[PDB]
């Protein structure tokens, strides 16, 4: 059967299988390309993470302020560049 697989996670994926794989410090989005032995193309994410954990495109994580004792509230946004803003209160 047409099978790629990743030895950074250890999961076999069919062929359009996409998976997540971390390199490097980082979180990769990977698919299963058939044809042959299985080749495995991965490609970097559309998202923005760090800190402690993982956050989508447009998609905010309004916690406490790191430099401030008060609630902050940030929000990101792609356009290819991972750029994010908050407004504390």
């Amino acid at each position: 059967e047409e099978t790629c697989f990743d030895k950074y996670t250890g999961n076999t994926y069919r062929v359009g299988d996409t998976y997540e794989r971390p390199k490097d410090s980082m979180i990769w989005d990977c698919t299963c390309i058939g044809a042959g032995r299985g080749r495995i193309s991965c490609t970097i994410a559309n998202r923005c993470h760090e800190g402690g954990q993982s956050y989508k495109i447009g998609d905010t994580w309004r916690r406490p302020h790191e430099t401030g004792g008060y609630m902050l509230e940030c929000v990101c946004l792609g356009n290819g560049k991972g750029e994010w803003t908050c407004k504390p209160i």
